[PDB]
């Protein structure tokens, strides 16, 4: 319909596999190493997605990387939750076609609770009958949903961008307002999830030698330089609802 929807559809990243060896048995080290690797792979695509987003180049260059660097966990969880929805109706987590988590992997990854949280999120796409277009605008909005408490290098450009992505979400919803409450509530629910994964990946990186869980270059860096900013409270999500 609009140029906006056109673009989100056009730029939506395709299939990313994890490289996981599905012949080897399930083990914390194998699974988490494959996850970390899927993380690196998807990071590459999120950067490119983000950069091709309407209005994105309005942001100051510093803010362009910051915003991505802070929001990846949520975008990735969110996108994954939708894959898990469309591909398997939320019965398992469809991280990638070569890394689908059944309950046994949920428990073997040592992230069962976090996993059940994501499965639930995935179910929400069903329970609310989220349209493919609702999904894409929502995921777009997620990128503008976490920021330093100090604001950004150029706070005004960000606010404008964030304002218009809200407007678009609203235009594509357009009592019809329970809809908006719900979706905004759905969006807020990504954040407590991402915070758990944040603490978890961080702890994991710290003891990563002691468990033989393997971290790739870009993952290690972001998790040690950027993720701690979030957990120390220097960077916080923007919630719709208090
Ligand atoms: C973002 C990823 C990787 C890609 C994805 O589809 C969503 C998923 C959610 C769990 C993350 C994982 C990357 C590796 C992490 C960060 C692990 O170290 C702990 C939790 C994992
Ligand atoms: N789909 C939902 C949504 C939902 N709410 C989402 C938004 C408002 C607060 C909780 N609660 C329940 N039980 N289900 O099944």
């Amino acid at each position: 319909q609009p140029i906006f929807l056109n673009v989100l559809e056009a730029i939506e990243p395709g299939v990313v596999c994890a490289g996981h060896d599905n012949n080897q048995p399930d083990s914390f080290a194998a699974l988490l190493s494959s996850l970390n690797e899927l993380g690196e792979r998807q990071l590459v695509h999120v950067v490119k997605w983000a950069k091709a987003l309407p209005g994105f180049r309005n942001l100051h260059v510093d803010d362009q990387m910051a915003v991505i660097q802070y929001s990846w966990m949520g975008l990735m969880v969110f996108a994954m939750g939708w894959r898990s929805f469309t591909n398997v109706n939320s019965a398992m987590l469809y991280f990638a076609p070569d890394l689908v988590f059944n309950e046994y992997r949920m428990h073997k990854s040592r992230m069962y609770s976090q996993c059940v949280r994501m499965r639930h999120l995935s179910q929400e796409f069903g329970w609310l009958q989220i349209t493919p277009q609702e999904f894409l605008c929502m995921k777009a909005l997620l990128l503008f949903s976490i920021i330093p408490v100090d604001g950004l290098k150029n706070q005004k450009f960000f606010d404008e961008l964030r304002m218009n992505y809200i407007k678009e979400l609203d235009r594509i919803i357009a009592s019809c307002s329970r809809r908006f409450y719900q979706l905004t509530k759905l969006l807020d629910s990504v954040q407590p999830i991402a915070r758990e994964l944040h603490q978890f990946t961080f702890d994991l990186l710290i003891k990563s030698h002691m468990v033989s869980v393997d971290f790739p270059e870009m993952m290690a860096e972001i998790i040690s330089v950027q993720v701690p900013k979030i957990l120390s409270g220097k960077v916080k999500p923007i919630y719709f609802h208090t």
